[PDB]
């Protein structure tokens, strides 16, 4: 009949105990009877945003732009775009995310029919794309008076100089249009119906209101997982400060459309990031906030009583951090998460692990600690979609790597250094190695018996979840050892 | 007035020598009155074919398969198939590469209106292109009745299994077509003005006899340096070996539509070698044969009696080559390009510099010296486009790069190995890294005071061009020296 | 327009700067320079063969500067096939330059100050230096550490990094430099070590070196690759290279 129990609690691996990093201890195995591909990863990011996947790109100036911040919520996470740049190329980085996938297109590029096809090639230039409805003043409320495509500009070889596009344009009486007032799903059925690769949508006034593209709906079966917001745009984060000047950078990012703010600082826990909070809350009410960089329970009050709604836990892991070496201060990340968590779920405040995330098996191990997601800069560094270009040194592909402290980023681009400017070996794109991730975490629980995220955590916290500490030889038999070389072909 | 003459010719150079490689000398700059934007790239590849761009892919299973053909074709160059996979595996590899571009498409995909939603799918899953055709039988010859394309069947969520296509075509009332007999470029003008992505092309009998895709024109403004036969399709090359099995190799890459052959030998003046030639040169005299790895004129000779329609230069250089040490026998390549270039140049046969290739200045060099083409291997390995998949081993991005007489290869993939199943770095895109390419021999081109590719080797064969010969201290001080770490951020 | 600023500024020497000198572009600049500037020097410069030196005296510089892909920082000749071994440079150019009273700088690959004196030997009047005054004290930017070293940046402007406004092929690789100290106290250095080379030689200044050189009074021995070797640092365990 009975088996003895076997292995820690968390409430036991932390108790008796130093500080914990990942490193220290392994998840003990459960029973297995369910797929990796079916186990759940939805995620809370805050008390209001859900992700389909627990994983956050870093806002750090070697990590999260806009291509960053792209693929990262078109693979089910989130970028929060880094702050060490100028509030209005912030801005714009954000409205790149937003504008990157559209439900309803309320705000396209428009032209007049005296407009010219070089008008038309210059706005390509400067937006990407070549579908720009036609209106009588070329301003977005006018009568609709046509569409042009790169289709009609195609091959109209240095034509571009006095063509005007009147010429050019599918007239108004050739076009399919949708009523104002269509759902998007029956603009949808419409748009999918009529094989055309836009759909204007005219009041009673034969008025463009919004339109939408065929792309969009493509992007939706491209990209299963993509985290959006109910407008069907990307879901964008952003980085501020807690200076007086931040309140600028804020108002630029909300009017680009930022869904969640992070509080950024190495030491949350202060009377600026407490003000800058309640600023927040009563002059963007909508808008979420991750005040958050915390290690203790008694950080986290202060501002969960901020009314942040969600917190960062970490400090001085990270892996181009100094934090430690230069002010002493900072906790082992594993017991920080499961101390912030154990605390922060009483209030509904998710937890985000930040920094010393190197490999799936941390990711797995800051989940079930009780991190509802997991913020990742060098492990997302040296991706393609990553900031900045590729180098070669000794004979090996290397990408910048930075930390937002380092003494190179601050000086505007005595100052005590907090980081220090590494570099890091090329990793391909984030469209593949985040589903590698993914994969990874689903194999994690199936491995440990918990069907989703919710139920790890909540076996975690019933003690279900068993735990073992790892001595030293510990850590060396768990990793690759006993070889001469070896090729740690990931995915 | 008068100034003194300065450096050696290439006649000196090569005369009181040693066998010099392409490091034991430089070329001395010249006068510079263009642009090197304008320097003219035009290689003849053999007799009857230029490329817009001087650099090949070598026939190696870790650097050609269709991926780099492609791409080397559409950045102007070629690529030749390598030979260590199954005969019908290596035609498939260049029946991708002549399909990839199209003028008229007289072979398409076709299906009945008997068949299905799910018969496109999987039509698509198989050759990559949604659209197809309907004709009565499903066969090309006969009445069109209607078009399918991927906008037909977006969104058509599980109706796949029995959904005949007769109610999702266009119907061929509704369709744009042209006559049969029509020139590629009045079905381009009819195509283009019809603002679709396919136009059918029917005799008077209503039959399917060609169709042109809206893709190959895009193709067409995105790739203007590409590699093209005169039906705009993608050039490619193979290799096959000189044995009685080859025979059938050589009759399946024929059919499959291969334009150039290269015989892969280690020391190709062989009687093999040249009845290869031979049987070739009879069996299909529309082919052009690259015979020869040679590295003598003597060994020329042979092969261009023959009647090979290029040469390949080389003996054990090549990065990943050991038949000098394995067989004592070979040559300095710069001194092999230079003997072997300015005796084929009297019968008009255009030289491959093969092997060694390291940096673009090698490239330069072998231009300057005689070579009408430079084949390339380990600088294209680990390329995107390169066969295999990339591995970190010393925290490093690599990816395998083999040999074809290593003894990973000779396994079907006393034997003697002729190569080292070696690892390069990661290097991106054949499509951001020929144009760098590019660039440099342009540049290169431009300091010598050279004009073109022709008027260099002009300059080289009339003395006009000076040389000088290195010290291994001028090796040293033309490398990067002296410092304490560099990043060699090429492009 | 930045030669109108850095002549109301009141530069008193511009020097052009390209990879390859003898071109239609800056014979043009020179001759724009010449009349618009006719109180201003220019070295117009960078040349490895009488030929191009011809065409750029002709021109009407004032100077010529000698040196191509040599130079620590450098890839011109691994990108371009193009250059000249530096010490060969520097005597053709000078001995041509020479004739028509203009005096040569040899520029790139200067690691020791017996290369200064081996420069000047040769027919340079004049040595310049990059990375032998890279991470002093005055040259710009600021000091780092990696391996526990400290170290300074050291670019080259046909670096992608230099360009970039700090296709687009690189012809330089930004480096890094081990700290020397000030130019006050290291360029006294270089002084003596000239001096002292000079001496050795017997020359009591460098136009009785230069003078020696071309009279044949001046002697050379070439040197195989084990005489470098055998004239470097060689055979103990580890050394401190302790310069003034
Ligand atoms: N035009 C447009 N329609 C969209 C977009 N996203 C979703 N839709 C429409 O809304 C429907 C609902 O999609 P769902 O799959 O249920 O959920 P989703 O989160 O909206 O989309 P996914 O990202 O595919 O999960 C789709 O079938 C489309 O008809 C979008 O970005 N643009
Ligand atoms: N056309 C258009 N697309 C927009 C606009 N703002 C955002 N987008 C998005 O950008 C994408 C447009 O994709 P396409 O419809 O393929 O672009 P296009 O209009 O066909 O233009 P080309 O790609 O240049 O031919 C969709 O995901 C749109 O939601 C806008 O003002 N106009
Ligand atoms: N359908 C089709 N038309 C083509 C293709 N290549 C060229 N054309 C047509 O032929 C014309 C001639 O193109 P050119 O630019 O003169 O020379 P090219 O070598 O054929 O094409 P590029 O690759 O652009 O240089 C183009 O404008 C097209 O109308 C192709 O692959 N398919
Ligand atoms: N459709 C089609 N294209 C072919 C065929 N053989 C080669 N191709 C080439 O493949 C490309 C087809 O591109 P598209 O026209 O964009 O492909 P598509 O038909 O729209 O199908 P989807 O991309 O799946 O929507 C062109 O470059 C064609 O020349 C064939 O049988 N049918
Ligand atoms: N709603 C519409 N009704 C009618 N015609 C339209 C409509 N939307 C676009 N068009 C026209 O249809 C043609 C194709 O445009 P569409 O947006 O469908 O594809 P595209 O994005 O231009 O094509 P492609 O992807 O091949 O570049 C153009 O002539 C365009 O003006
Ligand atoms: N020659 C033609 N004449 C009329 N209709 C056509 C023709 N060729 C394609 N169609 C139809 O036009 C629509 C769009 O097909 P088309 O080839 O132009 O673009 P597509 O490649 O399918 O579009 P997309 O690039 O957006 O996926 C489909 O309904 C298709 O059946
Ligand atoms: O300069 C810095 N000093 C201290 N912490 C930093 C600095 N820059 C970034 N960080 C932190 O390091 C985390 C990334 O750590 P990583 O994933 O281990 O590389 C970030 O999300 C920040 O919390
Ligand atoms: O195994 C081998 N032995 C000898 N020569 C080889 C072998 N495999 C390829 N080569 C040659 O090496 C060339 C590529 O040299 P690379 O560009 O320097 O890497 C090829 O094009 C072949 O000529
Ligand atoms: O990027 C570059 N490419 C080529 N030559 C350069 C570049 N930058 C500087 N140089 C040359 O290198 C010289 C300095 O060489 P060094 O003294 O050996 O370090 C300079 O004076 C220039 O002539």
């Amino acid at each position: 009949g009975y088996v003895p129990e076997d292995g820690l609690t968390a409430q036991q691996l932390f108790a008796s105990a130093d500080g914990l990093t990942y490193n220290d201890f392994l998840i003990l195995p459960g029973f297995i009877d369910f797929i990796a591909d079916e186990v759940d990863l939805t995620s809370a990011l805050t008390r209001k945003i859900t992700l389909k996947t627990p994983l956050i790109s870093s806002p750090m100036d070697t990590v999260t732009e806009a291509d960053m911040a792209i693929a990262m919520a078109l693979m089910g996470g989130i970028g929060f775009i880094h702050h060490n740049c100028t509030p209005e190329f912030q801005a714009n980085e954000v409205r790149k995310v937003k504008k990157f996938e559209q439900g309803f297109i309320t705000d396209p590029v428009v032209l007049s029919p005296s407009h010219t096809v070089g008008d038309v090639l210059e706005a390509k230039m400067r937006h990407g794309f070549s579908g720009i409805p036609i209106t009588e003043t070329g301003t977005m409320g006018s009568k609709l008076v046509g569409i042009v495509t790169s289709r009609d500009i195609d091959f109209l070889a240095e034509k571009d100089h006095t063509t005007l596009l009147s010429e050019v344009m599918t007239p108004r009486i050739e076009l399919v249009v949708a009523p104002a007032g269509v759902t998007l799903k029956e603009a949808n059925e419409i748009l999918q119906r009529s094989k055309k690769g836009k759909l204007p949508i005219v009041n009673d006034c034969d008025e463009l209101v919004a339109i939408i593209a065929r792309t969009d709906l493509k992007k939706n079966r491209d990209y299963p997982l993509a985290s959006k917001d109910s407008q069907k745009q990307l879901l964008c984060g952003a980085a501020v400060g807690t200076r007086e000047d931040d309140k600028y950078r804020l108002d630029l990012l909300t009017q680009a459309g930022v869904d969640v703010i992070v509080l950024d600082s190495s030491q949350g826990n202060s009377v600026y990031q407490i003000a800058m909070v309640h600023y927040i809350k009563q002059k963007y009410p909508h808008l979420q906030v991750i005040g958050g960089n915390v290690v203790t329970a008694a950080q986290a009050k202060n501002l969960i009583d901020a009314g942040v709604d969600g917190l960062r836990v970490g400090m001085g892991c990270g892996s181009i951090c100094i934090t430690q070496e230069v002010m002493a201060c900072g906790r082992p990340q594993g017991t920080a998460v499961y101390k912030v968590a154990e605390y922060a779920r009483r209030f509904g405040v998710p937890i985000i692990a930040d920094g010393g995330i190197q490999t799936v098996g941390h990711v797995v191990k800051a989940l079930a600690l009780g991190a509802s997601t997991v913020m990742m800069g060098s492990l997302l560094a040296a991706t393609t979609e990553a900031p900045g270009e590729y180098f070669f040194s000794d004979g090996v592909r290397l990408k910048k790597y930075r930390g937002m402290g380092s003494l190179d980023a601050m000086e505007k681009s005595v100052k005590i250094a907090q980081g220090v400017s590494g570099s890091i070996q090329d990793k391909g794109s984030i469209q593949k190695f985040v589903p590698y991730l993914i994969a990874g975490i689903q194999h994690g629980c199936q491995d440990i018996g918990a069907r989703s995220l919710s139920v790890l955590r909540s076996m975690m916290y019933s003690g279900e979840l068993k735990f073992e500490k790892r001595t030293m030889s510990a850590q060396i038999e768990g990793g690759v050892h006993g070889l001469h070389s070896y090729e740690k072909r990931l995915y």
